[PDB]
């Protein structure tokens, strides 16, 4: 069941922004959003694709464990954090595209396509460069589809090993305190209009889990922090977090 | 190699307290403490024993997974947080002794003894009530021994399944942000003098891990927050965290 709560638009308007936030109460099995249409609108996943990419890479042995070092290829790139060695944990934390482009090439398009079908991931279309299709290729997914995918991951019900799903959920760790735990992943699609930013994941509470998926128009990189800020304002409004 | 930093005693004295803080730089394989003598002094583990107890219960199947509900036994206790259903995550978070006492009874004395010897855990002496020996029994462990045990857990080198060690490290999650992750467990020994408080765990950074183990005299519960405060205060002085 899905209910539309348009009052969340205040958080977008007050931040000179436009987008969608989708929430899912696991205990009640009930979803909420401010925009039904945009919640089901299909976008490029961008770096949110690092979640399924990690799962496949781990299960195929392309990645041994979360501490296997992937050496810098020496090429200086704009993002200074990319110009260094990384493991799975830091590669996720800093959204290091080049490391995951190497994962995709070793996975290959054949295994990438077939294993993404097992996840029921978006339109299941990887047409484009095997190492950039989630950035300028044919793959598309909606916020509600992110939720469905994330719920399977949380419950270890994706068709990969439990170990791989545990490692990725560890690598998704973003914030934790005495009130909640957030496991999530940011995204930032810029190669194909409209430019947008993602934040998908869930909030773990003592007695419930709140899955979330949001995307918003991102004409400039100045507003990237609004992906998390607007989400936390919805969470606060619903008394999910203090 | 071990170096003594007596300047950290300022953090204990200024709080009208006495104790030890032990740190271990994993990358450099170097330990630091304010009191070499007390760093090797053995105490009752108290609720810090919930770490090995969780490992044993998981590995033996006493606990299915981290979300298996353990129903309240109906008995009202002083700590209100104990008077409710718990899973492994919340049982750790709120140090629910009674839930872990039932684990110990189901593990049994023979399997408990064998597993602690495999862990090289303290003096490996479980004499006393099988469901309270870590509170008023014969088992003893020092701050340096806590580190050594925790390092095995971090590296999945303990003699249990990798899954068991991953679940417990998940259950140990205490704090996480863009700067560090803390996985730890508090302790509070009161049944046998001297009353003390524990905090054992480690700090995960991008490029290093800092294991820590601290205990301090705890004549009254007024100073339980000093377990984390004094630890985070040494970490601050040593430029480990902001
Ligand atoms: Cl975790």
């Amino acid at each position: 069941e899905w209910q539309e709560n348009k009052s969340w638009n205040a958080h977008f308007t007050e931040h000179k922004s436009q987008g969608v936030v989708v929430l899912w109460n696991e205990n009640k099995q009930q979803g909420f959003t401010n925009n039904l249409k945009r919640a089901n609108q299909a976008f490029l996943p961008a770096s949110t694709f690092k979640i399924p990419n990690s799962l496949i890479a781990l299960d195929l042995g392309v990645v041994k464990d979360e501490h296997q070092v992937f050496k810098w290829d020496g090429q200086t790139r704009d993002i200074a954090a990319w110009n260094r060695d990384h493991d799975l944990i830091t590669a996720m934390k800093y959204s290091v595209v080049p490391v995951y482009q190497e994962f995709a090439r070793q996975i290959g398009e054949a295994r990438m396509s077939k294993m993404l079908h097992a996840f029921d991931y978006g339109n299941e279309d990887i047409s484009g460069n095997v190492d950039s299709f989630w950035l300028d290729g044919g793959i598309r997914i909606s916020a509600t589809q992110q939720i469905a995918f994330l719920r399977k991951l949380y419950h270890n019900k994706l068709h990969v090993s439990e170990r791989s799903q545990r490692i990725v959920k560890q690598a998704m760790l973003t914030e934790a305190n005495g009130d909640y735990i957030i496991r999530a992943k940011t995204g930032y699609s810029t190669r194909i209009e409209p430019k947008i930013g993602w934040w998908v994941g869930w909030v773990e509470l003592d007695d419930n889990v709140w899955f979330f998926a949001m995307n918003m128009d991102m004409p400039t990189s100045d507003g990237l922090g609004l992906r998390q800020a607007i989400t936390k304002e919805v969470l606060k409004q619903e008394k999910i977090i203090p």
